[PDB]
């Protein structure tokens, strides 16, 4: 669709020249629907100093679909599984979840950074990792730190 093709060229500008801070995403080679992206750790947060690779996956009915965003480096979170699976909102359509063509590759790449900083653990991916977020959280980013200096450093 030449719509499609369109609005990603915009964005893709839009990323190269306007990134926001801490996010970069590219085109991985030549397709402009398969993307990588890069996320800094947050300051003041367990990630801080990691930096954190994604896959980004533009699919065929995009802007109407969301894009598929997965971790490749492994991070420690309650929404965020073993294999980079992201619980998120915005990554979902409704009725369930919060995305509308209005949002862009660059709102839920943003969305993703703020949830690494402020989990959402009412709707975990990983129930002991959220239990121990709410009740130990000492222990919890004790954890974080530990997976992001082995993993993203
Ligand atoms: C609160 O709205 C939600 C939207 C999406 C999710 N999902 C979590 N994992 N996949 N979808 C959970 C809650």
């Amino acid at each position: 669709s030449m719509q499609r093709a369109s609005r990603l060229k915009r964005e893709l500008h839009m990323l190269a020249t306007e990134p926001p801070p801490g996010i970069t995403c590219w085109q991985d080679k030549d397709q402009m629907d398969d993307l990588r992206a890069q996320i800094l750790g947050g300051a003041n947060t367990p990630y801080e100093k990691g930096v954190f690779k994604l896959e980004v996956i533009i699919p065929e009915r995009y802007p109407f679909e969301p894009p598929q965003i997965r971790f490749l480096t492994p991070i420690y979170h309650p929404n965020i599984d073993s294999a980079g699976r992201i619980c998120l909102d915005v990554l979902k359509l409704p009725p369930k979840g919060a995305w509308r063509p209005s949002l862009n590759i660059a709102t839920v790449l943003t969305s993703i950074q703020l949830l690494m900083s402020e989990p959402n653990p009412d709707d975990p991916l990983m129930a002991d990792i959220s239990s121990e977020f709410k009740y130990n959280k000492p222990a919890f980013l004790k954890n974080a730190r530990q997976w992001t200096e082995k993993h993203a450093r």
